């Protein structure tokens, strides 16, 4: 249903944030090495450390993307779903004014009305 591919998309999305949670520390711990390999005057291992800290930061951007695209998915059905409660309340909204129309069963007042109105239109053309 809907509400089945609602709670997916939740989990999904939860999941997808401790991910996110998760390649920030290593961004952090990348960045740490390189200071590391630095105080130890190895210039060459910080930029390799730094090198990856950059491909963890485009993964990261991945992941934050894939959130995303689930995120706008999720609001799409929300959305979608209220438009569709409305439908309904207009259908059966309009059930009820039909029969309150329709609610005076002997004397059709509503025959002479028609003719009426085709008289008053009678300039139209």
């Amino acid at each position: 249903s809907p509400t089945k591919a609602i709670v997916r998309l939740r989990e999904h999305i939860n999941l997808l944030s401790k991910k996110q949670s998760h390649l920030r520390t290593q961004i952090t711990n990348q960045e740490n090495e390189a200071r590391i390999f630095l105080t130890k005057g190895n210039k060459v291992m910080a930029k390799n450390a730094l090198k990856k800290k950059k491909t963890i930061e485009q993964l990261l951007s991945k992941v934050e993307g894939t959130m995303e695209s689930m995120e706008q998915q999720l609001f799409s059905i929300e959305s979608a779903n209220l438009n569709l409660e409305t439908m309904r309340a207009m259908q059966e909204g309009a059930k009820a004014m039909k029969t309150i129309h329709s609610g005076l069963d002997i004397d059709k007042v509503d025959e002479t009305m028609d003719e009426i109105r085709e008289q008053v239109e009678l300039g139209d053309e």
